[PDB]
């Protein structure tokens, strides 16, 4: 269907893109024109509009916050993700196209891996405890909020094992 290659048009990375104006720069253009938003080191504001995104030095900005709600990233999208060296914070909020694979494809980033302290899951309805369990490679995250999640079904398993995954984890859930 149209809609169907129009969300994956706006998710697809362009490597050109990437080559050209580096990681950051492709990947805060991915997330705004997907209804996200991004904050920079060094900025206490965020941005919010397209077409208000940098033009500034080459590279110089580096996203350390993202803000996704009511947002169409999905999937190979987080490719976008894989230069980007300083991400400490991430928000995931209905966001309706995210899935177990996309929080799979996330945790696998090493360059995540070794930057994430924070992150927020909320109102998004695809995403079972597989997904989140997925998170325990994020061996730096300090706190972790779930909220919302009708799909994590095993609150209490998901809480044991991250006692033991990452026992310096502040868990906050808001799950039925
Ligand atoms: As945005 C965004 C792009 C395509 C389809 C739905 C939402
Ligand atoms: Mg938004």
């Amino acid at each position: 269907s149209f809609w169907e290659w129009l969300n994956a048009v706006f998710n697809k990375v362009d490597h050109d893109r990437i080559r050209d104006v580096g990681p950051d720069r492709a990947a805060s253009e991915w997330l705004l024109r997907c209804g996200a938003m991004v904050r920079y080191h060094g900025q206490q504001r965020w941005q919010k509009d397209y077409n208000h995104l940098p033009t500034g030095p080459l590279d110089k900005y580096k996203i350390q916050a993202i803000d996704a709600t009511d947002s169409c990233i999905m999937s190979i999208g987080f490719d976008h993700m894989e230069g980007l060296q300083y991400v400490e914070k991430i928000r995931l909020c209905k966001c309706h196209y995210i899935e177990d694979g996309c929080l799979e494809r996330l945790s696998q980033l090493e360059n995540l891996q070794k930057s994430m302290l924070e992150m927020e899951i909320i109102s998004c309805g695809n995403v079972t405890d597989k997904g989140i369990i997925a998170l325990h490679h994020f061996r730096n995250l300090k706190y972790l909020f779930l909220s919302d999640l009708p799909g994590v079904k095993e609150k209490e398993k998901i809480v044991q094992a991250f006692k033991t995954s990452l026992p310096s984890l502040e868990l906050k859930l808001d799950l039925k």
